[PDB]
């Protein structure tokens, strides 16, 4: 069943299936779509969810939860596996975080990029261009 | 104040003079959005979040609208003054956007920045860095 913070704004029109738990001041978009097929999904406080946005908890290419802190942003068209997100990242329009990526905090996924590795992204990573080939950090405080 | 069927605007947010909030566009608590020398169009989509600022302030000289697009977000505690946004924009939280800065569409806006500048951002671009004056484009226009 899903389960979203009072509070927080869920278009009619987005599809949310399985066990999903959505946190306060978060914006779901209709056309999104929020997936736990593999296991729950938990989605904390202030996050957008985007038009046409796609996020899933998958069974692996392999034989529990999704976790996604607060203040991320989903851009329109943007798919994400990761299990695990930190808080203040932005993942770009049409943008693939795969599911052996763990990001951190303050990271910014460039728009069409494929992030299919397997790895845990630094703090404040900019990872762009189509084939994620470059990357520079931000320099930014978090607060 | 004209909000539009299909947007969401919080009870403890503050929304003054001639602003017109369009369809699907949400507006968190306190968050501050004050039409004071011009009025201010949003449009749909968009994310204002608490204590975010946005005000059509007289220019630092001697009436004109702000006009912001689709789908932008203003993170919690940042300050705009643009006075034309486009689309999928993205103000990190507490960065400061001044009244000569355009945005098109697809920027972010480091968390924190103070970019005060006369000019069009190219679309796609993060302004980040140590001073704010680093500048790269994820995606051609």
């Amino acid at each position: 069943s899903v389960k979203i913070a009072p509070g927080a704004v869920v278009c009619v029109e987005s599809e949310i299936r399985g066990d999903v738990t959505i946190g306060p001041r978060t914006v779901i978009h209709p056309k999104a779509r929020i997936i736990a097929e593999a296991g729950p999904i938990v989605i904390g406080e202030g996050n957008l969810i985007e038009e046409q946005a796609l996020i899933i908890n998958a069974y692996p290419d392999n034989i529990k939860p999704m976790i996604i802190g607060t203040n991320n942003v989903f851009e329109v068209g943007c798919y994400s596996q990761a299990m695990k997100m930190g808080d203040n990242n932005v993942i770009e329009s049409k943008a693939y975080v795969g599911r052996n990526v763990i990001l951190t905090s303050g990271c910014i996924i460039g728009a069409c990029c494929n992030l299919n590795t397997f790895e845990v992204i630094p703090e404040n990573t900019v990872i762009y261009g189509a084939d994620c080939l470059r990357r520079v950090q931000t320099e930014r405080p978090q607060p």
